[PDB]
């Protein structure tokens, strides 16, 4: 049933395809460079002991430390956790990170654990994990059913552990602000993705001073994408939508009342003044960005064709697939890969460190310049690879960051070809 690590290394062998890498270093970049599983055992309400299988699989660390997050769901997988250690590689060396790639995962459903018992989890895993990881060898992060609270508890642990000899808040990322924090990580995808559709529009030609903007899902990522644009591009936001449905309102949309009628009223549905469209009506908008932030696969080559958008900005996870890239490419329309348009988390995350490593800690206006320029840096070298080597956008951010470890593998004598 396509397996998650059989598709990451088809996806590389894809990518390997389109530039001159050596086959040893491609057999290298196949393969995990460590893969760590260890049993997690911890102490339940009720006094007794359950252990728990945990992982953490560093790829690769050619460039540096390896960097990656943390899952707590019940159907978590070692190809799982190896196929996300395999594309955060790609996601750290598109954005010119000194990061690897790194993932972790504990199989546990956390919506039948208690507050403590949580604690006790992060407590046990760092306490598993402890010889693999550390502030300048591995670098945890939130993922799915993860928060800034066990970020908190997985730092005091190794803190506890390593007897505060070097630092420990940069062990972990996405801390709360008390301890170690950043500021900026609430909206760090979203300013990428901004920043991206910004230079797009200035790669194009295209002013968007006054244009159309349509966003699939409301939630963290859609809202502040949304409410970004309207901000500094000054971009007229003209549709949104959740998992109920989707609104529409050619005179504009405000980003703050829609998100004070979703938190009311349960759903973006009903908006005052809007009318009411589905999630695919919506795919079907004459805009001139679309910034999908939702489920996966929304953009299929049944509709692929249909769509309007001169820039479709993936901010989610994989909305387009690869025949509905080559339909929307054939059609003259810009895309941002997936995993360079939400690079802004990760490149946030690596801020994160860089001010605990350092002891000093940055502005609200620091690291959005900071972000800037490094979304800038990476959009254009994508584009230019795009306009240079005549492929797609994905392919182009593909080859870059497979050429970067490349790069990096061959500096350090790792091959010799
Ligand atoms: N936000 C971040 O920090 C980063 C985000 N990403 C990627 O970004 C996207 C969104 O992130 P995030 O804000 O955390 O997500 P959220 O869980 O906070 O919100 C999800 C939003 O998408 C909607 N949604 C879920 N399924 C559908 C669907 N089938 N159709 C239409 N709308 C749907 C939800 O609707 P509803 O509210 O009704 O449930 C909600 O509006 C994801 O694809 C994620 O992988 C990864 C990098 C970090």
């Amino acid at each position: 049933e396509i397996d998650p690590f059989e598709m990451a290394v088809k996806q590389l062998e894809r990518a390997a395809q389109y530039m001159d890498i050596s086959e040893e270093a491609l057999e290298w970049l196949k393969k995990p460079m460590r893969i760590v599983e260890v049993s997690v055992p911890i102490e339940m309400d009720d006094g007794s002991v359950k252990v728990f299988t945990g992982f953490r699989v560093q790829h690769n660390w050619a460039r540096g430390p390896t960097k990656g997050g943390i899952r707590w769901h019940p159907a978590e997988t070692l190809s799982t956790v190896k196929a996300l250690a395999t594309w955060m590689t790609w996601k750290v060396a598109v954005v010119d990170l000194p990061y690897g790639g790194g993932k972790g995962g504990i199989i546990v459903n956390p919506k039948e654990l208690s507050e403590r018992e949580q604690e006790r989890l992060a407590r046990a895993y760092i306490r598993a994990v402890y010889d693999v990881i550390g502030p300048w060898t591995d670098i945890p992060a939130p993922d799915v059913y993860t928060n800034p609270k066990i970020m908190g508890w997985m730092m005091d642990e190794y803190e506890t552990i390593m007897r505060r000899k070097g630092p420990a808040f940069g062990v972990i990322t996405g801390k709360p602000l008390s301890i170690g924090g950043s500021l900026g990580r609430g909206t760090a995808t979203a300013q990428g993705a901004i920043f991206t559709i910004r230079e797009a529009a200035k790669a194009l030609g295209i002013d968007l001073k006054g244009k159309k903007i349509a966003v699939q899902g409301y939630g963290n990522a859609g809202y502040y994408t949304a409410k970004l644009a309207k901000e500094q591009l000054g971009m007229t936001v003209v549709a949104v939508s959740d998992s109920r449905g989707g609104i529409y309102n050619p005179d504009g949309l405000d980003p703050d009342e829609v998100l004070k009628w979703k938190r009311e009223h349960g759903s973006v549905k009903d908006f005052p003044g809007a009318t009411n469209i589905t999630n695919e009506e919506l795919l079907e908008l004459e805009v001139d960005v679309l910034a999908p932030a939702a489920i996966e696969e929304v953009i299929t080559e049944k509709n692929a064709d249909n769509i309007k958008a001169k820039i479709v900005a993936e901010v989610a996870n994989g909305p387009v697939t690869p025949e509905a890239d080559d339909i929307l490419r054939e059609k003259g329309i810009l895309q941002i890969p997936d995993f360079l348009c939400n690079a802004g988390g990760v490149t946030v995350s690596y801020f994160e460190w860089v001010q605990n490593i350092n002891g000093y800690y940055w502005t609200e206006e620091e690291v959005r310049e900071k972000l800037d320029k490094k979304m800038t840096k990476a959009f254009w070298e994508v584009y230019n690879t795009h306009k240079d080597k005549n492929i797609h956008m994905r392919d182009a951010a593909y080859v870059v960051a497979v050429s970067r470890v490349y790069q990096a593998m061959k500096d350090r004598g790792w091959v010799k070809k």
